């Protein structure tokens, strides 16, 4: 069965990681405990790519590409490749891992997105050639998890589109991640070391700020990240009375739709947090530390906040806004007690 | 009488600069020739603030805060002020320039945005207390330009919103920019220098890439900036059949609204391009190089691309889309002929 994740690129990496005997969810993502509030907002003029104040959450920390590489000793590097050389690079990558292949949503018929290339590009994992000569594409997104066959012709049609709004033209992420059999024996040892290192970064609770052409990017780590996030998201309660009207302007229905999109993107991050925290718990139990840390369930607290984000996205009103904030405050407080307990035991 | 520009913060800065004998449109913005395409796109994972691929244009280059500080010997300083120090900051800043005071759209009643704090915060220039106790606020955006009165009570309440989605509570940009007597006379000298420095940067035509938590940010300077923009903007032609197709789900309808927003944002940057270009013309004259560039009107070319964008909001079809594309290639063409002549004429001395 095909592995999946709330972020489809992580699902893809998980399938690839399994080929080389690496458990991404448990040993890589689960080994990296993180909690960060991120804000894009007005800073120093000019910032022409700053289209709106924007807030979200991330439990990805450094991210799986940096951690998958670190821990396997291998390599997760991105690159554009010319159409003549694409079919071969796929077979070449599969030997030592695999490829994340970027295409538009309209290039994947199962996505049902013919009339639009999507807000962001999509990603699939090519899994070798079937008897027919048609390629096997692994879909990493939980909503469409599985295997889809696509003719070879369509694969270069999909990977080199015209026009190319997403600059997706033959873009590939190359996972060269096969651990040497000595490194492979060190995986749980290294996972336990990454586990402690992320917990220390979490409790260090550092703050940061950068000025970019897309705006000022603010971030805050650690136990205060979710209380700071909730405080900031209150600023969007104006969406509730606006969305309860049926006679919205064109300009006003745009406000609502971007605010709603802000809450969809956050909901996917809460799903990811629940997925990561489960991986951490499986890593903890496999390390034999579960009985020492206790029965706290940060993965469950984040799942409830995910569901509550879904509920807000479907019906953007004040009761569901307030219920999201309260589910997030609960996840913040189970997180910090679990983090402190787990670092103590390590 | 109130100055204005298509970006509200630029119109606000023009008003503060006039108070200290500096013509922002001519000596600061007109003295910074620039052309740049910006893309935000997928880069290294993870990038949680990367919500969509996005492309836009900028003729602002380094931007007026850097230029206006350099040229005046002063500073353009951002700061959050506690409530009990806002009025005194407003009064104290006015002697050396003034203040861009940040505000939610709903704080400014003339914006008719009571329902929303806006996608972005707004800025106004407080302009003293009137003999009746009321405060005067200068609106620097062309569509609302003028002076509005606010009571001190409403100004304080509006400058400290709770909650504060935009993070603008007591946030001020302090423009301490009064030139010394000697600097005031060297002004048009420095405006001449900045014009050449900016022209040389435009032809250096460098590009860059940064990886941020908001995505990979790609930029390109030079004569290739507008053809590159038109190439990438072709990627959004899918918006035409998508709009007016009446079986639209919440997600595909969100795609249409964000596409239209992309071109609304772009339209403002073309109107700024026409505004900056025109400022470069008026600077080229008091400098006396008008005759030695010919009759090339980059302001007029860019103003035709601006109008071409506004057509797109009312009707978003392949024709108006291609009309905007052709208008943009014209302005890019005019821009490189004009810049090549003016940089040669500048150093001909
Ligand atoms: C409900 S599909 C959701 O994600 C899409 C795609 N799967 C990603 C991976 O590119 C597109 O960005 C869509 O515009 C967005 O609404």
């Amino acid at each position: 069965q095909t592995l999946h994740a709330p972020h489809c690129e992580v699902g893809c990496a998980a399938n690839v990681a399994r080929r080389v005997g690496v458990d991404l969810a448990r040993q890589v993502i689960g080994a990296h405990w993180a909690s960060r509030m991120l804000v894009r907002e007005v800073g120093t003029f000019p910032q022409p790519l700053l289209d709106r104040t924007q807030v979200t959450f991330s439990a990805q920390g450094e991210g799986w590409p940096a951690l998958l590489a670190r821990m396997t000793g291998g390599e997760v590097t991105s690159r554009h490749v010319p159409r003549e050389e694409l079919l071969s690079t796929l077979h070449a990558d599969r030997a030592e891992g695999g490829t994340l292949l970027f295409m538009e949503d309209r290039a994947c018929p199962w996505l049902d997105s013919a009339h639009s290339p999507g807000m962001l590009p999509h990603v699939v994992v090519p899994d070798g050639v079937a008897p027919d000569g048609s390629w096997q594409l692994i879909e990493g997104h939980s909503w469409w998890r599985g295997r889809y066959a696509m003719s070879e012709q369509d694969l270069l049609a999909a990977s080199y589109p015209d026009p190319d709004p997403h600059h997706v033209a033959g873009r590939v992420l190359s996972l060269r991640i096969r651990p040497s059999a000595e490194r492979a024996a060190q995986l749980d040892t290294l996972a336990r070391q990454e586990l402690a290192a992320g917990l220390r970064t979490y409790l260090a609770a550092e703050c940061g700020e950068t000025e970019t052409p897309a705006g000022r990017i603010v971030w805050a780590n650690g136990p205060q990240s979710v209380p700071l996030l909730v405080e900031r998201l209150r600023g969007w309660d104006y969406l509730c009375p606006l969305a309860a009207r049926n006679d919205l302007s064109t300009e006003h229905a745009r406000d609502v739709a971007l605010g709603r999109y802000l809450f969809l993107a956050l909901t996917d991050e809460l799903a990811f947090a629940a997925y990561a925290r489960a991986g951490t718990l499986r890593l903890v139990e496999g390390l034999g530390l579960a009985g020492a840390v206790g029965g706290l369930r940060p993965d469950e607290a984040w799942r409830l906040a995910w569901r509550s984000g879904q509920k807000l996205y479907r019906r953007l009103d004040r009761q569901n806004l307030s219920a999201l904030f309260s589910a997030l405050e609960k996840a913040a407080e189970v997180d910090v007690e679990y983090a402190r307990r787990l670092l103590k035991e390590l």
